[PDB]
């Protein structure tokens, strides 16, 4: 896997995948909404993997640690970091 390149969204299930941490439990079974499925359960502290990048409606396709596949809301992921620490760096940051 992992080709680079990158370019543009390709496909919303196989493109690389993005590891976040859910910021506040959330439970699409929890409401009337009659596609919980679709969403995924997020957890304070638990992360996903959400591959591509946002959705044509505006959510993350995170892939629960347990398998579970649904959409997922950046408004509740953290886009965790195993260890950022990679380069030495040779660009730094920008005003604002």
């Amino acid at each position: 896997g992992s080709s680079g390149s990158s370019g543009t969204s390709k496909q919303r299930y196989s493109g690389k995948v993005h590891l976040c941490v859910a910021r506040y439990s959330y439970n699409p079974f929890d409401g009337p909404n009659e596609n919980p499925e679709a969403e995924l359960p997020l957890t304070a502290g638990k992360y996903l993997y959400v591959y591509g990048d946002m959705d044509e409606d505006g959510f993350y396709e995170g892939e629960l640690l347990d398998g579970q596949r649904g959409l997922v809301p950046s408004n509740f992921v953290d886009f965790v970091q195993d260890n950022e620490s990679r380069l030495a760096s040779t660009s730094g940051p920008s005003s604002g």
